[PDB]
């Protein structure tokens, strides 16, 4: 028999292509299982479409929803975990091939399995300008490690004739959990949510306050330009205007297509004051998961299907050919056993910066409910910072207690 196994995603373009690439190439090795990609929209529009045909039984079979929508589908009573499709299908499932800081964001709590697959996986990282490193007489192989020396390199790279010292982007709920796991800090109570529904926010402890405020004096000095358009702060970079930025490991091939100038990619700097910093970063970007309701034909070409999608060739070719990470190591060492590294130099930072220390129990992933509104408010309000309208104390306690009601809605929305 062929089994139709329909793959909802919200991947546009060149990247739909590849996803459909991956697709004709496990059809034609895995004959007896058809899978059947159809995109559905943005992440928001693929997530209440595959929950919404869930309802009347004519869901897809894997759906990618984005790493934000994880405690949605935890709730929605609609997924079966990667791992019991595995173990159902019969198909053996070594879950620690993957990189532990990319699986981590989608497993489970008290078992650590895997409930959704990582698929395009990426992590905040620095870039910067070697060829007005080297005006300012800053060593071009030597990125500042530290915010304090990102501050100091900001300013002798505006005083040597950038437009620009360092920019960073819209995505600042996104630099905020990051920060607090790259400094050994938690987001929130009950190990970044993963313990519980009833978890808190905490992101507005001392160590992010300083560091908001640190950004600010550097806004106020004019080192630090906070560009709020969607990548802005990366054309700001590859055009030149500004000397550093952080910004999506997936920005690495746009970066590569349009700077014209000699780029470097560093890990995040850390708080230089901070005693578990550096520690680990967190993904973004999206998973797959499996909808329930399926016959046994089906969860074992999702099984086969994802198995395949982590086999150390198609997971290098899908990093080297998209610019996400490679979600398993042996991913990541292939693709630099194939010199891949040495015609995309720092393509492989962001790797470097998921496996700079194991995880702590609360740096793993972020996982609350109602997260696409929080992320909203922390960016707001961390605006407002730069607005000169709150001090960074005054923002971040305020994004805490409307994160935290958000975070009480779905706490009560989950119970019967």
């Amino acid at each position: 028999s062929v089994t139709t196994i329909p793959f909802w995603h919200s991947m546009e373009g060149e990247l739909g292509k590849e996803v459909d690439s991956l697709a004709q190439r496990f059809n034609a090795e895995n004959p007896d299982y058809k899978i059947v990609p159809t995109y559905k929209g943005n992440y928001e529009q693929n997530l209440s479409a595959g929950i919404a045909a869930f309802r009347t039984g004519n869901a897809p079979a894997i759906l990618q929803v984005y790493e934000v929508g994880t405690a949605t589908m935890m709730a929605s009573k609609a997924i079966k975990p990667v791992y019991d499709v595995f173990k159902e299908a019969g198909i053996q499932f070594d879950e620690s091939q993957f990189v532990p800081t990319v699986s981590g964001y989608y497993s489970d709590s008290k078992t650590g399995h895997l409930l959704s697959q990582p698929f395009n996986s990426s992590t905040p990282v620095l870039y910067y300008n070697k060829d007005a490193f080297k005006k300012a007489g800053l060593d071009p192989e030597q990125p500042p490690k530290t915010w304090q020396d990102l501050a100091d390199y900001a300013a002798k790279l505006k005083a040597s004739g950038m437009k620009c010292g360092y920019a960073s982007g819209s995505q600042g709920s996104i630099q905020l959990e990051n920060f607090s796991a790259w400094n050994g800090l938690p987001f929130a109570s009950k190990n970044n949510g993963f313990d519980g529904t009833d978890a808190v926010l905490e992101f507005n402890k001392p160590e992010q306050v300083k560091h908001i405020a640190m950004l600010e004096e550097m806004n106020k000095k004019g080192d630090f330009s906070y560009v709020g358009r969607k990548d802005e702060s990366t054309e700001k970079f590859y055009n030149g205007d500004c000397a550093m930025t952080t910004a999506s490991s997936g920005s690495l091939a746009n970066i590569r297509e349009y700077a014209k100038f000699n780029y470097g990619v560093g890990m995040m700097p850390y708080d230089a004051d901070a005693k578990d910093a550096p520690q680990n970063a967190i993904i973004g970007g999206a998973s797959l998961w499996v909808m329930q309701g399926k016959d046994k034909e089906t969860y074992t070409g999702v099984a086969k299907f994802l198995d395949f999608l982590a086999k150390p060739e198609n997971a290098a070719e899908w990093h080297q050919k998209t610019g996400y990470l490679p979600i398993t190591k042996a991913a990541y060492d292939l693709t630099r056993e194939q010199g891949f590294y040495e015609k995309n130099p720092g393509a492989d930072t962001a790797t470097r910066q998921m496996l700079n220390k194991p995880p702590l129990p609360f740096t793993k992933g972020l996982r609350l409910g109602n997260m696409p509104q929080i992320r909203v408010i922390v960016d707001e309000e961390l605006e407002s910072v730069w607005t000169g309208k709150k001090t960074p104390q005054q923002a971040l306690d305020t994004a805490v207690e409307r994160g935290n009601q958000l975070l009480r809605r779905f706490e009560k929305s989950t119970k019967s």
